[PDB]
């Protein structure tokens, strides 16, 4: 090899987030008071590492963090039900965990944390969170195995309803690449209806880490992936590899949902910052 | 390996099973007269095993017993048009074959009974089974391979139209475990929607058995997943790995489902039986 | 192995295609002028294949050809964005091409373009292509893996909103087999709806090739899938293998999609051609 490739974790890492109430209405998570986004921060870790996470809730509701995929105790589960969510004005620490797969004394394998997961709030509106989430509440996280493929850039992409990361239709977002550039994709799935998440040009892996470590992984490869409430899921591509630059378009191939907005645009340059086919 | 894995099949095996109308007006299979479930009984049988399943329908109405997955002749597929359905009173043996995965003549492997399968009436309402199953018809059939591990319980989720397993919304089911346990959890979906299943504090792996067999398997992680009509797939965890005791929940992940009901309760208790956070 | 299996692929083709209204109101492809179909033709390369595709638009709106999977440079993405879409009574030629898998510079694993595959219009109705593919412009595209199995037969099948392959509900279509024939499937899902395929008396792997390479691939072996728009995928079975002969339903297993059409017959014959349980 000789890409980069994630080390071995085991730190101890601490974090600050807020939730906002947002001028326009939306909620949205951040790592500072006013910097709120929708999407949510990306958190990144290697497994083996802990988060501490010194959440503050400014909002005039309550509110939490709930994470998938990671090592939590029911005390950081986010639910009211467990008395873990946070009041207007409050301050709690969650913490989130992650291991390495290994033997088990048994002989049996265990998992391992590193995947493309996902945080969102589990309390506003109802407590399953659904005006939260609907509002902005929703955030990924990326869990790296030792020896992982890093890419040049994490973009991520949230259908959340019929919106992609709570933006008014047909108003993307659009991402940029360099031709050759190793490019993440965390696509999650909110709300209320099931999708389909189409990419023109460019193809992954069906897996854990949307590539395959070499010809022995049987897995699908495809440009086209049914997501549902919750789902989370990544991949990395090469931008261009064997098309070219472009404005290659992405969309959630159900029809209608095409129509009326659910349509962006990765934009794949030469060197020189064209793009064959497409006026700025 | 230490934990207990399944002994090789090729047993022939015999089996009475009863479809009933219930009391509440929902239709059930059981082992014996006057003691159909929703779902019915768990069948779990070794690859290379045959099932004769001497079939009665104690109701007014045509019924059948169709199973996914399983090797059986045509006479056996349960349904109208083979005429391999039963009169109300009738009574007619089913048999269900399963075989090992192997080399053919011609080099390529044959794959194996080996999975999560489920069967259901195909008659009942329509001749596709639409009131049978929606009123109770259906049930878990498991296909162990040679060396599978076991669990020490297995439970069975159903999303069945809005409901799970046909209870009244908020009813659970809830499940319990000791920190430790090996849960086997099989999950049918049947109806007339998509569904996602997440469970808190838990995740498996997106293949037959939902365990890694070791670090060269590919397949994603997750703790979520879509699945729509007559889908099945299972998994095992470790009750509280990593995470400790609490009341988990699982749920249907569209989050109008989760508001009206499709929640539950996996109990996961230390082995004085405390769950924390949690008020019996 | 001593089943045939593909060829190193690496030759440039060439082919003519055409998009039609058709007399019924229906638009569909052909590769001759009067003989468009429903779905459209079949192509077939090996990884490594060039294809020039001299593509003529004979009806009174624009048209497309719009591929998944297969390499194009941004010139044959297929829409009106990028000017590659075709006016009426016009000509463009399309071209696709595909590779191996192999090692880059920097170590990793690229993926390679064998797969279950398909073409569309991506511009009549809209600028997605909804009318087009509502009224018959998709059609299905293998590439294969040098090594791979070769079928003894393909036959596709498309969920196209609630149509098989844009037939009148319950009627088909139906396919023919005798016991022992080693028969391929390609299933596309297109328009508006999510769908499960079910097919009764056989089973498949959850991955690329729909086969077991052999007893270390863990892919989930099922007989039930979901598909949403745009999805494709295929898999080979051996007919009636462990079961005989038969009329095996095939279906969309959610169960009014059954109940109004959406059922057809896989007739897997005896070498004397008759069929037990079934009346021609
Ligand atoms: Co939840
Ligand atoms: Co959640
Ligand atoms: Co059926
Ligand atoms: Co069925
Ligand atoms: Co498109
Ligand atoms: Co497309």
């Amino acid at each position: 090899i000789t890409a980069r490739t994630a080390p071995a974790g085991g730190e101890v890492r601490h974090l600050k987030m807020y939730a906002e109430k947002l001028a326009d209405g939306q909620m949205g998570y951040g790592f500072e008071k006013g910097k709120a986004s929708v999407p949510g921060p990306l958190i990144e870790v290697n497994e083996g590492d802990t988060l501490h996470i010194e959440f503050t809730n400014t909002m005039d509701v309550r509110a939490s963090l709930h994470v998938h995929g990671l090592d939590y105790e029911i005390s950081s589960d986010g639910t009211a039900m467990n008395k873990s969510d946070v009041e207007p004005g409050g301050t709690r620490t969650y913490t989130w965990r992650t291991h390495k797969p290994g033997r088990r004394d048994d002989g049996t394998w265990r998992p391992g944390s590193a995947g493309y997961w996902h945080y969102h709030d589990h309390v506003v509106g109802t407590e399953h969170g659904t005006g939260g989430i609907r509002n902005g509440l929703y955030g990924p996280v990326i869990v790296r195995r030792k020896g992982d493929v890093l890419p040049d850039a994490t973009h991520t992409i949230v259908f959340n309803d019929m919106t992609i990361n709570n933006r008014k239709p047909h108003t993307g977002p659009d991402f940029e690449a360099t031709v050759g550039d190793r490019v993440e994709i965390v696509m999650i799935t909110h709300g209320e209806y099931a999708h389909t998440f189409h990419m023109h040009g460019h193809r992954w892996a069906d897996n854990r880490t949307g590539i395959l470590t070499g010809p022995d992984d049987p897995s699908r490869v495809i440009d086209n992936k049914i997501t549902g409430p919750a789902d989370s899921f990544g991949f990395q591509i090469i931008a261009g590899e064997g098309v070219g630059a472009g404005a290659w378009m992405y969309h959630c191939h159900v029809q209608s949902h095409s129509d009326m907005g659910m349509v962006g645009l990765f934009l794949v340059k030469k060197p020189d910052g064209t793009i064959p086919g497409y006026a700025a």
